[PDB]
């Protein structure tokens, strides 16, 4: 196939996007609505989430999403 380009992506760029919890889910994942009205699923990684106070609807929180994986995210609760 003439000059067939290899599907091998480079330069990973993840984006921290900040909004508020629209809905709490017991799936270790929280339905977070961002300031753009775009709702993304911010998932808490690690067993810390069980010990951590589950983030109630109406709490503002940051998450981190690859623009390609916009459907999902990882929670970014800013701990010191």
């Amino acid at each position: 196939m003439a000059h067939h380009h290899h599907h091998h992506m480079a330069k990973e760029d993840t984006i921290q996007m900040q909004g508020e919890i629209l809905e709490t889910l017991p799936n270790a994942t929280f339905k977070v609505k961002l300031e753009n009205d775009h709702i993304v699923l911010g998932h808490i990684s690690g067993k810390m989430r069980m010990h951590y106070i589950r983030i109630s609807p109406g709490d503002k929180v940051t998450v981190e999403l690859t623009p390609y994986d916009l459907t999902r995210a990882r929670i970014v609760f800013r701990a010191r």
